[PDB]
């Protein structure tokens, strides 16, 4: 055995150790019971970063220890390779964004089998390889004929300098944010998931995911956002019937989630797109520069309630079916039009935006819920205004004393009675537009005939493959430009036809690769019958919190529309959930600011560049990224301590979820660690070499060697507890780290002290191996011969937990130090089990 911990020669050949015993190529093996870790697969962009080694090493760590554990164990690897980033760099550097794309992947592959992850490699997918996609274009052609896609006119931002389609997250003020041109509004047909027909079944199929982060849970049901509401028609006033045609002539119809407060409404608002306020507009300057300005707008949901809300009367009134008054109609700027009715009303006492809006205004503020003695100030919003649950109406005439639920259907039964309203049940998802205006994604199998229409490619002819031979230049869809590729027959009549030169949505290849691992190459379909029923679903799920909303419901919407083609027989993709934290580090500059990477530059006084000695200014410490060049490249840091000392610092510095300080100091300390753990076995070995691990009956040891072996045992279970239930891997660490502490401490020189040595350190290379897997084989094979996995996860001797048992009886005058002082809590005693008070 080496005396010092050499990193770059023990990690190669613990890894073709793991290879050449095929440890992690698993199969459908119904003689073990399974168990599917799963990462979020990468997107090949040119090189590792610290953000994925930390969630990688957090998906190994899980998996070998349910492999310790017996478990047949799956964690695949795939690339997520679609999306604009090969198309920036394809412009960039004049080359294709295919041979981009698989350059960077052969290269992550590379680092990633560096790091000793333990995952099956002989089930790598690539998204971009037609292999792939086929069966996505596949799902698209079944869903399509069956209208859950269907095709429709909407309204998109086009950038007329960069000929691209922008979203409202890149609209700057109006304009683009690299061309800074006044963005154009059209529309044009696209393609979409009718998701709004799932929205149920998304919604109470949440329940069931009882290992799952209560926050994701509550910010997909907000996402959803159902609504059990009413429908309320206002009587338009006679006075203000001109322009209107229809029932907009004849009523304002809004929908509201507090009919209850249905008499303290004071005024209704409309959308600009609304038909009254198009005809009160049609003789007001004011109006019509309101409504050409909410039309401009580009507000996301990500900040649409941080927008400035404001609106202008209109001059129109109508009339509140329950109370007679007579209400005046504004033009509003957060009213949605496709949202309900693209009206709503406004009751400024109960409702925050509506109680900001009319104190905007000066409009007028009527209580119609008190909850208990609380005053009401009308100018001074409490939370308990907008109380529902202890609160009875006031203000209301016949409808005072009720609750919310009482006076819900109250209100329903007087507006259904005279056909003025009905309750209505709505949600906030929208459905889910799949087209997208770009070259590197997959193909949308539509072939555009004019005789018989928009018609999906036939299975056989599938995947309706994406030539990769094309350098995109940025005047627009290279797709579009491509009569050799758009340019065809059409399957049903065999006349000319054009291809659809869109491409999907990137979220599809991720909606569904967790099914596709399963069975890889199955050539007849998604996923093969056999491996669906074997693997069932996704036991652990390791991501990042920016996933927690879209992608997740994506996966969720996929595996039910999945179910119901007699696909796969699970109703929810992800058992257990585990979201990481970001990573962040510090920051340095030197102005002319000129941000320096951390790994170039040198410092607790200052700091200055590692080139030379110029000084560079120590800025704040926020998330890595190419924004302001803090990203600390993994493979510098591999380069120098080596696999093992990255995934022990990661797991180490803080909690999964809680996010991750960059730290040299922290790195030199795992590294550090590490040492102490290669000396502790070195100087055991050569102080007689091995021996037998001590079991069995431990009475007879001494004091000390026994509370070692409580020590030990309780540590097992600590981290045995640390890797499944809390999966808090930081403190696991510790525990370990205490344990070699007193085995420090504790004399192991006697024949039986070597035998409680040998237990401890062939317990805490197993403890410690699905973190430091590679200098743990090592140390595990010097101190036993069997194999590591065949030895399994430590167990725990609970005899070695029960303490002494310290007995006696106590004796009062005669009749029936540390035993003293404990017979005295309720005058020598005898040396064994006898105290005598002496009174
Ligand atoms: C399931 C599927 C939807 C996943 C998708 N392929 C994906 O997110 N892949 S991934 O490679 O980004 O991360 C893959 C994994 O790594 C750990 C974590 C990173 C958190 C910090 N971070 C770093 C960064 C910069 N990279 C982002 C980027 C890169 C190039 C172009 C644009 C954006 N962002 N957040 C993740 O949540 C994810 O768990
Ligand atoms: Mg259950
Ligand atoms: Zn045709």
């Amino acid at each position: 055995m080496q005396e010092h911990y050499q990193p770059a020669a023990i990690e190669p050949a613990a890894q073709k150790k793991w290879d050449d015993a095929r440890i992690s190529n698993v199969s459908e093996d119904a003689s073990k019971p399974k168990y599917y870790c799963l990462s979020m697969f990468p997107y090949p962009s040119g090189k590792l970063h610290m953000g994925h080694v930390r969630n990688y090493t957090i998906g190994d760590v899980l998996s070998r220890f349910k492999l310790l554990n017996g478990f047949n164990v799956m964690q695949p690897m795939g690339w997520d390779a679609f999306g604009m980033p090969a198309e920036n760099a394809a412009m960039k550097n004049n080359v294709a964004p295919a041979a981009w794309t698989y350059d960077n992947i052969e290269y992550m592959k590379t680092q990633l089998k560096s790091l000793g992850f333990a995952v099956d490699w002989e089930r790598e997918v690539a998204t971009c390889k037609p292999e792939y996609y086929r069966w996505e274009q596949w799902l698209f052609t079944k869903l399509f004929e069956k209208g859950i896609v269907y095709r429709k006119n909407g309204t998109v931002n086009w950038d007329p300098v960069d000929q691209t389609v922008l979203a409202n997250e890149q609209v700057i003020d109006g304009r683009g944010w690299r061309s800074g041109a006044l963005i154009e509004k059209r529309e044009i047909p696209m393609y979409y998931f009718k998701i709004t027909d799932y929205a149920e079944e998304l919604l109470n199929d949440l329940d069931k995911l009882e290992h799952w982060p209560e926050q994701v849970k509550t910010m997909q049901r907000n996402w959803i956002g159902k609504s059990r509401g009413m429908t309320v028609r206002f009587a338009v006033s006679d006075d203000s019937k001109q322009g209107l045609e229809g029932d907009y002539a004849k009523f304002l119809q809004v929908y509201t989630t507090r009919p209850d407060t249905l008499m303290g409404a004071t005024y209704v608002a409309v959308a600009a797109e609304h038909p009254l306020a198009t005809a009160a507009a049609a003789d007001k300057p004011e109006l019509q520069a309101f409504i050409a300005e909410c039309k401009a707008g580009s507000v996301a949901e990500a900040d649409m309630a941080t927008m400035e809300k404001k609106g202008v009367p209109t001059g129109r009134y109508v009339v509140n079916p329950l109370n007679g008054d007579k209400l005046e109609v504004w033009i509003a700027n957060y009213v949605l039009w496709g949202y309900g009715d693209g009206a709503v009303m406004a009751v400024p006492a109960h409702d925050e935006r509506d109680f900001e809006f009319a104190a905007k205004y000066n409009l007028p503020k009527k209580q119609v819920i008190a909850v208990g003695d609380n005053a009401f100030d009308a100018n001074r919003w409490q939370e308990w205004y907008g109380d529902k649950e202890n609160g009875v109406l006031v203000n209301s005439g016949d409808l005072d004393g009720l609750d919310f639920q009482t006076a819900f259907d109250a209100v329903a039964a007087k507006l259904q009675s005279q056909g003025a309203g009905e309750p209505k049940t709505q949600y906030r998802l929208r459905d889910w537009g799949i087209s997208r205006q770009r070259y590197w994604g997959c193909p949308i199998p539509i072939v555009h005939c004019e005789k018989c229409g928009n018609v999906p490619v036939p299975a056989d002819q599938l995947p309706v493959v994406l030539p990769e031979n094309v350098v995109p230049d940025g005047m627009g869809s290279p797709l579009a430009k491509m009569p050799e590729f758009y340019e065809t027959s059409c399957p049903c009549c065999g006349g000319a036809a054009k291809r659809e030169t869109d491409t999907m949505d990137t979220f599809i290849e991720s909606s569904w690769y967790f099914f596709r691992y399963m069975s890889p190459k199955f050539s007849d379909g998604m996923v093969s019958a056999e491996s669906a029923k074997y693997w069932g679903a996704v036991d652990q799920y390791i991501g990042g919190i920016e996933h927690a909303i879209l992608h997740l419901l994506y996966a969720r919407f996929f595996t039910k529309l999945m179910r119901d083609e007699g696909l796969v027989n699970v109703d929810e993709p992800f058992e257990r959930l585990l979201t990481q934290g970001m990573v962040v580090c510090e920051t340095y500059y030197r102005e002319n600011k000129d941000w320096i990477n951390p790994a170039d530059v040198e410092l607790p006084v200052s700091a200055v560049l590692k080139a030379d000695g110029l000084p560079v200014v120590i800025s704040g410490t926020e998330k890595m990224s190419k924004s302001k060049n803090n990203g600390v490249d993994p493979q510098e840091l591999i380069n120098a301590y080596g696999a093992d000392t990255a995934r022990l610092f990661m797991m180490f510095a803080a909690p999964p979820e809680q996010s991750l300080e960059w730290s040299d100091s922290g790195v030199e300390g795992a590294h550090r660690f590490l040492r102490r753990l290669w000396r502790t076995v070195y100087e055991y070995l050569k102080q007689g070499g091995a021996v037998k691990a001590f079991a069995g009956n431990q009475d007879g040891l001494s004091k000390e060697l026994k509370d070692l072996r409580h020590k030990l045992h309780s540590t097992t279970a600590k981290v045995s507890d640390d890797y499944g239930r809390r999966q808090q891997f930081n403190t696991a660490i510790a525990a370990v780290m205490e344990l070699l502490n007193q085995y420090d401490k504790t004399d192991t020189g006697s024949e039986q002290g070597r035998a409680v040595a040998q237990e401890v350190l062939e317990a805490a290379v197993r403890l410690l191996w699905p973190i430091v897997p590679h200098i743990c084989e090592t140390l595990w094979s010097e101190l036993n011969g069997a194999k590591l996995w065949e030895a399994g996860w430590p167990t725990v001797d609970e005899a070695a937990l029960v303490k002494s048992e310290i007995e006696v009886m106590v004796q009062v005058n005669g009749k029936l130090a540390d035993l003293e002082a404990a017979a005295l809590a309720n005058i020598i005693v005898v040396p064994g089990r006898l105290v005598n008070i002496v009174v």
